[PDB]
């Protein structure tokens, strides 16, 4: 029984995952704009001390945070300059019950909500890749994604895989896997992997 | 001006790339995103895409068939094929900069354990494939791969107008009783540049010490 509310200036990006969860989970949208204070819907101030871009209001966000955080929540915070997410993350977070998570502009959310926040609730600021993205929205569907497939209701690289039929273009399916020798098998598939791995990501075997 | 291509059993899932950098991109008409189903290619009553594995093991692999028919009407010599895989070369920020200047790229999305691997081969034949992955983590299918590729790659298109970023601060200088670092508010550039290199450094060292060389 796991509740996500998503934070977001695009709720309409966010809801194809909405649409996309079978029977049961609990997944709502929230428009950021529902928080602000002013008649233009301001969401984001120029930074102090300078810089492009802009950088997203600590009092709009706060309030949004109020409504919707518990002393219970999870809060993450997608972010090109967060600690990085990965699978022992995603196994973490998919036990617990109430996850919040905050999108904003990669210049950034102000600080001191984060850190305000960290006064009352556990938060988590995480990349997803290296790579720089104009928005945390595309973030937080790969997070939701990583995270629920891992609840009950919803190394080395895998090598090559193959179905019928048994020669498709001239190319044929390694015979190894025709063969009804399931040890072979299972060390043809581990050399396989051995030489992507090898090939492909070098830093996953130091 | 660029044409993106995105092959997936999930059309409606790729309706995000409507909104945001991506939207803009396409109003403006810098990019032109088109998604197509692939059971469009299939011509069976079940318009099957998957079978189970040669050699054994759980779930479902792609059927080369299918793919074969949907790239070629799909693909050029001139196209780049991305491939989103967990098993693929990393996709990073210079991946990035590097697909940002293609005329045509195609996204091949998968799903179930993946794709017949003689469908790469095969297009390898013929166009550039590169199989990619977006970082170490595993998701149901290359759809939100897809959408974190185009977002990267669209930002950087020309006409769309390292260390880690520390933290930034806007008006009120104080909330909560939380006060912005007063040299921002100095108006001194000097103090700045230098106060924000020693916050990156410091969030460097902490949350990615891989960039600065370091274990972990
Ligand atoms: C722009 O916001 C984000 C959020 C998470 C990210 N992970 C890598 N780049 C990111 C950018
Ligand atoms: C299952 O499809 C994919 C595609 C790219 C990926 N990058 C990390 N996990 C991934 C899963």
């Amino acid at each position: 029984s796991m509740k996500i509310d998503v934070v977001t200036i695009f709720p309409e990006y966010l809801q194809p995952v909405r649409q996309s969860l079978p029977g049961k989970v609990d997944v709502a949208v929230h428009d950021l704009r529902r928080w602000t204070h002013d008649v233009h819907k301001s969401v984001d101030d120029s930074p102090y001390g300078g810089g492009p871009g802009m950088v997203m209001k600590p009092t709009v966000w706060g309030d949004a945070l109020d409504e919707i955080c518990t002393s219970e929540t999870l809060l993450v915070v997608p972010t090109p300059a967060g600690y990085p997410f990965t699978q022992e993350t995603a196994w973490q977070w998919s036990t617990e019950d109430h996850l919040v998570i905050a999108c904003g502009r990669y210049e950034g959310i102000d600080q001191r909500v984060a850190d305000d926040a960290a006064t009352r609730m556990r938060v988590r600021e995480v990349s997803i890749g290296d790579y720089v993205l104009n928005g945390g929205e595309a973030a937080a569907l790969v997070i939701i994604e990583a995270v629920l497939r891992l609840v009950p209701g919803v190394s080395l690289l895998e090598g090559p895989s193959y179905t019928r039929p048994p020669s498709w273009r001239g190319m044929d399916v390694p015979p190894v896997l025709l063969s009804g020798d399931h040890a072979k098998i299972a060390a043809w598939r581990a050399e396989q992997s051995r030489q992507r791995t090898i090939e492909r990501r070098p830093d996953l075997l130091g």
